[PDB]
């Protein structure tokens, strides 16, 4: 599809068996999902942006369905205000920015 | 151009007549540039990102060239970790997400 940028580019995702709304975010290196009780091993991490840093749990090889497209990779879970699909998964669903 | 996302979508911008590097950021509503001298009037504003809220200087109707494309719009100047070109200006240069 083509997504214009008049509005936030939110799409439906499925992660850990739950549907969420998430931003397709070219400005994010990594995918950051709001606090959820995801199973399995993880590694502590801190990630920084406007305002400072949040503490997240880094999970590897997590399956996510993004707007009907499958992806698998690192997901950071923590107290983000919005669910963020970052470049690590955007590449996997074939996303480009065009102008 | 068409821009893939295996690397950060960094471009050269011209702002205040000065060249800077900035990140094309579909997850940003607004364009936020690091502290710099920029001509004319501004208003104090607060914006929030992943790590909380910061104070910025809001400049309206700023002439900015983004990878050679002309925009004129709002630029927030403040302590952002990274120069970010947000949707307010991505829409001006006709940027869409595609997959
Ligand atoms: C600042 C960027 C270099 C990085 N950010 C992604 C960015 O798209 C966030 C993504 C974002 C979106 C909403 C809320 C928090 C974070 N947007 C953002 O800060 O935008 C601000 C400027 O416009 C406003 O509109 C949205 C918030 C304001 S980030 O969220 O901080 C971030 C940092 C590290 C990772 N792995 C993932 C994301």
């Amino acid at each position: 599809p083509q997504i214009t940028l008049w509005k936030r580019p939110l799409v439906t995702i499925c992660i850990g068996g739950q549907l969420k709304e998430a931003l397709l975010d070219t400005g994010a290196d990594d995918t950051v999902i709001e606090e959820m009780n995801l199973p399995g091993k993880w590694k502590p991490k801190m990630i920084g942006g406007i305002g400072g840093f949040i503490k997240v749990r880094q999970y590897d090889q997590i399956i996510i369905c993004i707007a009907g497209h499958k992806a698998i990779g690192t997901v950071l879970v923590g107290p983000t205000p919005v669910n963020i699909i970052g470049r690590n998964l955007l590449t996997q669903i074939g996303a480009t920015l065009n102008f």
